């Protein structure tokens, strides 16, 4: 991945946010509801230290399952680590999209977030052209209806 | 689907085809081996009277089946009819590849057949712009080890 957002400023990406869209290099990272990349991000609570807390949902075992993890900063403003991987923020706007990737050490997966439960075409564009770069098999895109349940169910 | 191929000669997509990618309206359609609209074009029979038929593989129960379906003819020739179906053909150059919808009566997936084991990029921007037009929520794409695989695992 070599899209980085220049000037990222952490604090400005807190509060609530939507995946609209999600994309990943392997299937079977976002083909079934329990897939091991199908995570649905609801709040990004920056730290003053500068890490990154993170509520998603994840499906686990027939159970749309609330959880919690912390990305720690790196020297770069534009990715952060997390342990089980990097997170490296391409582009946001911080009133209305982001644009993200996970990768492991040739796994990757990237998503589109929104801060309303709405199809934002112009932020799926900006998606559209930052996965032209990247090796990804599977494209996931979701409707208002699933963006307001639980798991997108 | 308003992109149908003028002039479509039914006899010269006779052989050999591929499915490169694969888009649905919904994620159910084609995000299980056994969903729906999982389904691996290997050859297209065109009979003399105009009718196509398809071999094709689909996952069922744990095993890749060889399938066998006849799309007849309509009044339209980029348009066949599938019994259980629109099958209707958007582009194709004969020698490389071809575009083509399925829909029934809101359900919608469409490929991008190529002719070789081979990732045709100019190939995949036609489908990428045919689809532009298109609720999609889902689109998969396939190495070319798995195009040469059973059911492309
Ligand atoms: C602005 C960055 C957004 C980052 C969201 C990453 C989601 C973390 C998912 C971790 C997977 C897991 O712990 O099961
Ligand atoms: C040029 C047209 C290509 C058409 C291929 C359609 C595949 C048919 C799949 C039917 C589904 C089923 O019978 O289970
Ligand atoms: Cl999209
Ligand atoms: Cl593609």
């Amino acid at each position: 991945v070599t899209q980085t957002m220049k000037g990222l400023d952490i604090q400005k990406v807190a509060g609530t946010w939507y995946s609209l869209a999600m994309a990943a290099s392997d299937i079977s990272l976002l083909d079934a509801q329990s897939a091991p990349y199908r995570v649905y991000v609801e709040e990004l609570k920056p730290t003053p230290e500068g890490d990154l807390e993170i509520l998603f949902q994840k499906w686990e075992n027939g159970e749309c399952a609330q959880k919690k993890i912390i990305a720690e900063k790196t020297k770069i403003p534009a990715v952060f680590k997390i342990d089980a991987n990097k997170v490296l923020v391409l582009d946001t706007d911080y009133k209305k999209y982001l644009l993200f990737c996970m990768e492991n050490s040739q796994s990757l997966a990237c998503q589109c977030l929104v801060r309303t439960p709405e199809v934002d075409d112009e932020a799926l564009e900006k998606f559209d052209k930052a996965l032209k770069a990247l090796p990804m098999h599977i494209r996931l895109s979701f409707n208002p209806t699933q963006l307001e349940e639980q798991c997108h169910i």
